[PDB]
């Protein structure tokens, strides 16, 4: 079974996060190794495997990027832009400079706002593209969002540093 | 050019981290887009690509896991279980979630963190050993497990931030 | 006087980079290493002076601490608990916000919930700071001492918000 | 008194699991929601009581705050503005420790340096806590009031350590 079936969910990008979280807790509770503590050797090993596949599935569907990437994998598509690159370098630069701005926590909030807006716009574009089976456009959105994700991770670092 | 030759480094797992950071700094300085701001569009775009590859190379080499994985790929190896290892990682994760509900969470976290770090250290030494002896199969196994450990290590640092 | 020490004027309004400039100026002057081979009395005095410059810098750098110090100069010290027990309406507001924070993890799309809460708290902080600044400027030390009071809670709430953010991602 | 509120003896030694779940007892009694439709006087009083319980749990749960509160009961009040400056030898140790912390990024192996430094700081903290717990039992308040200072510095150094850790992680 693929990851979507496992949770009884439709194969699509749009996902009820709370539903996934409920379906996962039911599975995790059911396939928890403690439920097989006295089973035969073979049964315990298969159950930890099943428990592992469930965690994998949940980890993959929980995150939009992995989920989108997974959706592409089901189509048989496996994946490995200069101006976008230069912009990301510029943004990275802007980020390293907020901690010298007059109001660092204000500049950080400002920066965080526009990065979140970018992420939102790419996610929306990704969703529309997956909806109309435009896989390569989708693949392109996925790469860019991986950049934005790292960028977002760096601003949270700054939020912890600055403080 | 591979990532190693790009920094003038020997192809091996053993790496001088400070040297890499200094070599990266010189490259990053040299190929920074500002140095090409008035160049022709063709030169600018090729320069940002070179700058991007340098950043990628640096990121790939500075992390032992990515570095080890890169070494495997240079041999034409690319990878896509160990039920007992799985179970133990589940137990460790379980133990980590209890740290909060301890007498001294701050002390139990420290204890747990040293255990995980020692474990990481042992897997890292094993990985180094088999890479040196071209035991790629065993090396790839070490890499997978270390990816588990890394995530675990990430979870303890999350709990440390909770307790601080 | 901390303000004297940095040659700065006694206000809540602070030239931030000027402070860091004065700080390094003093740092590079009362640097204890300069007295590493001196008499112990001389060396320990350098250390005490260096530590006091440290205290002074921390106090002025942080607006809340800066405002408490300005209050302190007026001979005013506050008992920052029975003073807040004096203001139960705000305590209730504090409770509503904490309740609403625990309510984030219990929606669907709770990440956008934290964003909404984080923006609100920030806006609340911006507001109380502006009120505090205007209050200290007009010398209403009482009406500043409760702004500090509210901002102390705000600082605590932001930490709780970070705790929720660290769990969500 | 805060100790009575939770029905604990007046001492430094404290079971977390008790208190933490004993907190929930007073909390689920004086919860202001029980007075949501009451007179305003009764509601605000409930709010004040719930807040005082909150302040009590916080004060007791933290060892440094607990120790300081114990001193406060003896009529003794702190003052880092002048007490810390009265111990230059320890200030030197503070500066040497910070210096040591700033040097870990400089080594050709910054990861393992921090780990050793972190182990060092943790060892120092556990030592001063042991001494504090020891002093407080023998009513040596000022030997304890001095351990509280060092521990307060230790708390700040740990925050500095995590800042450098976050710079690595
Ligand atoms: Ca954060
Ligand atoms: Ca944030
Ligand atoms: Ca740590
Ligand atoms: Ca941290
Ligand atoms: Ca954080």
């Amino acid at each position: 079974m693929n990851y979507f079936e496992l949770f009884g969910l439709p194969i699509q990008f749009e996902l009820d996060g709370s539903l996934l979280s409920s379906q996962f807790r039911a599975l995790q509770k059911r396939f928890h190794p403690d439920n097989f503590a006295t089973a035969s050797e073979r049964d315990r090993l298969m159950a930890v495997q099943q428990a592992a596949q469930i965690n994998d599935a949940y980890q993959t569907l929980k995150d939009p990027l992995r989920r989108a990437e997974y959706l592409l994998s089901l189509q048989g598509i496996e994946m490995n832009d200069p101006m976008f690159l230069m912009e990301q370098m510029e943004l990275r630069e802007e980020l390293e400079s907020v901690t010298a701005c007059a109001d660092p926590e204000a500049a950080l909030v400002a920066f965080d706002t526009k990065v979140t807006a970018m992420q939102r716009h790419y996610l929306a574009q990704l969703q529309g593209q997956l909806a109309q089976s435009e896989w390569l456009a989708a693949a392109d959105q996925i790469r860019k969002l991986k950049f934005i994700a790292k960028l977002k991770n760096e601003v949270e670092r700054v939020e912890d540093q600055l403080l």
